[PDB]
């Protein structure tokens, strides 16, 4: 099952949602900024991207 | 008593509100940013909506 | 001497101010996010607002 | 020597400017946010405003 | 292999993300605030830019 | 050498600018928010101006 | 039901224990210091205590 | 799968460890105080309890 | 009434629990490090130690 | 390369540094405890442990 | 008058109440950990001590 | 001017400060845990060292 996406690091939202959602189609993708308090409980179909100043995703997303 | 809605997370506020509001009609609706330092009472008629940059519902939904 | 307005709870500031100086004609209306780091002093005639996203009362106003 | 201004207490930044500066016509008038971590030295001609969402002074300037 | 970029503090993100990108052109560059709380992982194509409110680098560029 | 403007508390960026750059023509001058949080290491070429809601410098600016 | 505990402020947490087990026998008391961040969901059976350096009650006892 | 421990809410961590292993005889149990920052990633064999100044479970024990 | 203490400031413990009762005899005191988050409420018969490293009083103890 | 040590979550600390020393006989081992801040540079000698309550390894240790 | 020590840095706490002291006779010295929040008012015959983890002065003393 | 010890991560303080001697006459050694919130001036003969729990560098001593 597809949990990480290394290769969207500097992308765009854009193409981060549209790269996430051909690969998992039941993703919730949620877009914070880098350095955002989370603590969550584990929710298999959430995608969360964390983002810089200009919208690029910052860090790897994982399935979570 | 309907108590989370995990159906809301990775919806707009537009639908988390109209959904919340279908099921708990006394609902006060409140937004904040996923992270916010929440130290409050109990209030069984308040909804807390924690939002992503979006405005996306981040996580569950729950009454308090 | 009212001393909280739990009747606020998810209402806006200007229906949150209209009360509230109806109620307290010397308040002085003090507007702050939910999560503001507050160590004042008491002050017998102010009334904070800890508001959400959509400048909205997210807790129940009381003097101080 | 005038140290402190309570009487600001809910004003705009405009007319605590106005107020100070009659009183301390050396004022050196800074406007902070509420919860804003200070950690400065000992300055006898500035003045803080701290300030809240809509730009009303929230707690009592105070010289330093 | 280049890995620090001291000659870019002061400099806009234009400039930055232009010479970074001349001496290392698979760089991700991510544009983030002074300040911010980075725990990340070590990833060799990124350089993460901080920036202060004119969006200017703050300080040295680093690869990670 | 010049290494603090305590003339500049009270004044705006571009005064704070003009002053440091007749002081110290190779400054590379950064403009941070007030209550940044700042691990630097000492940059002896750079001066950080720590800036108040309206971009007046709220301390002394120092080299570093 | 008795949800506060106004009477315990300034006593320790031995009196605390006490005095909340002879009003609420089911009760979960949770001893931890004042500033503690506190997220959690509303459990009606636990009373936090909220203790200073020498584990004094430093706050009204609420159940939650 | 067995994934929350609201009955050993105000127990020991002997008591808590005892019973987890029962329910989860896998289960790598990790002790931190509340309101400790977690970003961690989802480990389904490992059991976070969340612990007051006395060594009591404060909240309830979730898989994560 | 009595309200603020600043003969107390670099005392002890046992000197201001001492003072602070001889001139408020129902005073709950409350000793805590500086620094320490607090967003209580008032309660006027409490009075606030901020203590040091040595149990020695940093700041001005006031009711509240 | 060795990089991550999963087996290590819920061991202790003298496990923890025995089976890392055995797979990296280089490693440098720091022990802190969850949720200490860490902006760091990378170094690949280096493995921190990251520790709760009873030092007993809380996170995957990781190389950096 | 004499307001800061840059002689003490280093120096033991024992060490460095002697020499304040010696040249400031009233000085009520506080003794706090380096990065300790403090939003304190002005006090004249205050002298912070800010220590390291062996209460060795970590900072240039100051008076305030 | 020796300004970086890489060669004393992961050892102990005593080591660190015999080093540093060695090297620096002059040294200033301050002793501070990991995470610690450092906004100082410059000073070229004090070497901060940050600690992990067992007093162990856990990153490059640098002097300032």
């Amino acid at each position: 099952m597809k949990t990480e996406w290394p290769e969207l690091v500097g992308k765009s939202v854009e193409e981060a949602k549209k790269v996430i959602l051909q690969d998992k189609p039941e993703a919730q993708i949620i877009v914070l900024p880098v350095g955002t308090i989370v603590t969550m409980e584990y929710r298999i179909d959430r995608v969360r991207l964390f983002v810089d100043k200009l919208d690029n995703i910052a860090q790897v997303p994982r399935v979570g």
